[PDB]
RNA sequence: UGAAUACGUUCCCGGGCCUUGUACACACCGCCCGUCACGCCAUGGGAGCGGGCUCUACCCGAAGUCGCCGGGAGCCUACGGGCA
C-alpha cells in the first residue's frame, strides 16, 4: 500500500512508434513467446493494409478506442479492459490464422462493430 | 522469450502487531447455568391413629383439719364436758 507503486513504461515496436502496441502484443502473448505474438500482430496489420489500404496503426488505436468502456473507468483500466475483449473476441473468430482473426477483429472494432465492441455495449448498458 | 495487474488494494477473508473496554476464567474450538436418569441423607405440613400432660365447666371421693349440733336410754366418770 501507499507510494502508488509503479507500472513501468515500455517503448514502441518498430513501424508504429506506440506503446499500446507492445502492450497488446502482451495480450496475444502466450507461453511466454512474444517473438511469435509479435509477428502475429505485424502480419495481422499487413493484412489490414492489404485489405483496406489504410494505416494499420490508425486502425489499431481507433479500434482500442472504440472498446474502452466509459462505465461498468480509470484512463488506464480503459486500456486493460479494451485489450481483453479484443483478444477474447479475436480468439473466437472463424479465420484459421491468428493474424487474420485479430486483423478482422481490429477493423470491425475500428468501425464500431464486432463481438468485442458488442460486449462493451452490454457492460455499459448494464451499468447505466 | 518475457508479461498482464499492483492503489480506487483505505474495506476486508486471514495472519501479526500497538492500543481501549468488559465478563468469566486461564484446557480459553473456554467457562457457567438448568433439566433429566441413578444413589444416600435430611426438612416441614397434612387426613388419621396411639400414649402422656395442660386449661375451662358440671358431676359431693377418701384421709385430715375446721365449725355446729350432739345421742336422751345412748359409749361413760357428773362442777358436763366429752369420746365414738
Amino acid at each position: 500500500r501507499r507510494r502508488r507503486a509503479e507500472v513501468r513504461q515500455l517503448q514502441p515496436d518498430l513501424v508504429y512508434g506506440d506503446v499500446l502496441v507492445t502492450a497488446f502484443i502482451n495480450k496475444i502473448m502466450r507461453d511466454g513467446k512474444k517473438n511469435l505474438a509479435a509477428r502475429i500482430f505485424y502480419d495481422a496489420c499487413k493484412i489490414i493494409q492489404e485489405k483496406t489500404g489504410q494505416e494499420p496503426l490508425k486502425v489499431f488505436k481507433q479500434a482500442v478506442e472504440n472498446v474502452k468502456p466509459r462505465m461498468e473507468v480509470s484512463p488506464r483500466r480503459q486500456q486493460s479492459l479494451a485489450l481483453r475483449w479484443l483478444v477474447q473476441a479475436a480468439n473466437q473468430r472463424p479465420e484459421r490464422r491468428a493474424a487474420v482473426r485479430i486483423a478482422h477483429e481490429l477493423m470491425d472494432a475500428a468501425e464500431g462493430k464486432g463481438g468485442a465492441v458488442k460486449k462493451k455495449e452490454d457492460v455499459e448498458r448494464m451499468a447505466e
